[PDB]
C-alpha cells in the first residue's frame, strides 16, 4: 500500500512518478497543495518534518526526499537492479548523478529561483541563477559524452532524477538544442517511455507556464 | 596504495570522506588539491572528475566523486560489516534521506552559496537570506536529532560523518547557540570524542572558520 504526496509541477515529485511507473507499482496520490502551504500543516509535518513534497508512505512508513524514495522503491520492489545496480562501481556513478541533482540542480538552480519568484513573490531574479542554470546545462551535457543515458549504459533513476529537473529548467531558460545536442537527444530518448508524458511530461509543461504566468526576469 | 584521495583539509566534503576512512582504518594517499590556485580547473585533473570538484577519489583505475558517493561506496566495498551504511531498505532510506539534505539543503544552499560570493567573488556583504538558510539549517538538524543520539537513527553512520562535516562548518557563518540547539552542541561533542575526529574533521573546520573569520565578511540587517 504506497500513498505518494506531492503535485505534478515539483520535479522531484515527478522522479518518483517515473519510477513508481517504471516499476509498475499501484499508488495513491495525494495532492499537496504548497501555494497555500498546505505542507506547514501539523498533519503534514507529522508525516515529514522538513515539510517538502515529494512524501512516500508505505504501509505506514514515512520516507522523503524523492532521492532517498526512488532508491528504496527500487532495492524494495524491483524485479532486479536494472535501475539501481548493486554493483558498487556502477552504482558509485548513480550515486553521483543523484546528489549532483539535488545539490547543484535542484537546490542550487531551481528552488533557488521558486523561493524568490513563487514564495516570495519578485519578479526580478539575480543574474547568478541564470549563471547557475547554464552551468547546470553545461554539466548534463559533459555528463552525456560517450554515453545514451546520465549514468552509464542502461536507464536508472538517475535519469529519472535529472530527466525531471533539467527538463524543468525551460520554465527557466529554453534548452538551446544546438549548443546542446546530448542532452536534447537524451530527454528525446526518455520521451519515448509510456509512461513519461504521464509522469513527467505533463508536469513540466505546467511548470513552465508557471513560471511564464509569473513574467519573472533575470536581473543584469 | 590502492586508494587516492583528491582534496584539501578546510573543505567539508572532503573532510566527510577523511571521516569514513578513518572509521574504516584504510590506508590511502591524500593529494593535495589547492582550489585557492584553481587547481581543479587543471585538463589532468578534469580527467579524472569532468565536474571539478573535491573531493575525487582513485581507487584502482577508476575515480568517484562526490563525498556522499564515495563514502557509500566505502563503506558497500570495504567494511566488515553494513553498520555504517545499513542495507535495510527502511534503515537506508533514512540515512540517504539525511545524506540528501545534506548534498542541497545544507551544502549547497548553505554553504557554497556563501563560499563563492566571499572566497572566490570577494564579496564582503551577504544577503540576510543566506543568514536565514543557516538558521534554518540548525532548526532542521536539531529536529532530526530528536530521540536519538546520532543524525539517522541509534547508530552511527555515513550520515553523520556527512552532516557533522558541514554542520560543524557553518560555525564560520553563524556561531551554533547550544541554549537554542541543545541536541545539536551535544551530537557535536559525541562525535568528537571518536578518536579519530580531530585529524579528520577537527583540524579542517578550525581552518574553514579561521579562513572566514579573515574575509572580514557580514551579513546585511
Ligand atoms: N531534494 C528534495 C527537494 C524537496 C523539495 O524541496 N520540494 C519542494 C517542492 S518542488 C517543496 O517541498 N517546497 C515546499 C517547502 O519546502 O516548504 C527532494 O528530492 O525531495
Ligand atoms: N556536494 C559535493 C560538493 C563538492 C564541492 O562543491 N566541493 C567544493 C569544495 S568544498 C569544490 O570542489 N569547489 C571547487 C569547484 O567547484 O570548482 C560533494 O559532497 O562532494
Amino acid at each position: 500500500k504506497l500513498t505518494l504526496y506531492g503535485l505534478d509541477p515539483s520535479p522531484p515529485v515527478r522522479a518518483v512518478k517515473l519510477t513508481l511507473a517504471a516499476l509498475n507499482l499501484t499508488y495513491e496520490y495525494v495532492n499537496v497543495d504548497i501555494v497555500a502551504r498546505a505542507q506547514l500543516s501539523p498533519e503534514y509535518l507529522e508525516k515529514n518534518p522538513q515539510h517538502t513534497v515529494p512524501t512516500l508512505e508505505d504501509d505506514g512508513h514515512y520516507i522523503w526526499d524523492s532521492h532517498a524514495i526512488i532508491a528504496y522503491l527500487v532495492s524494495k520492489y524491483a524485479d532486479s537492479d536494472a535501475l539501481y545496480p548493486k554493483d558498487p562501481l556502477k552504482r558509485a556513478v548513480v550515486d553521483q548523478r543523484l546528489h549532483f541533482e539535488s545539490g547543484v540542480v535542484f537546490a542550487n538552480g531551481i528552488r533557488s529561483i521558486s523561493k524568490s519568484v513563487l514564495f516570495q513573490g519578485q519578479t526580478k531574479v539575480p543574474k547568478e541563477r541564470y549563471d547557475a542554470i547554464i552551468e547546470i546545462y553545461d554539466f548534463v551535457e559533459t555528463f552525456l559524452k560517450g554515453q545514451d543515458y546520465i549514468a552509464g549504459n542502461q536507464l536508472t533513476i538517475a535519469d529519472f532524477s535529472l530527466v525531471s529537473s533539467v527538463a524543468s529548467l525551460e520554465a527557466f531558460v529554453a534548452l538551446d538544442t544546438t549548443k546542446y545536442p546530448r542532452i536534447g537527444a537524451w530527454i528525446k530518448k526518455l520521451e519515448q517511455l509510456p509512461y513519461y508524458e504521464e509522469a513527467n511530461g505533463k508536469g513540466v509543461r505546467q511548470l513552465v507556464a508557471i513560471f511564464k504566468k509569473t513574467n519573472f526576469t533575470f536581473e543584469a
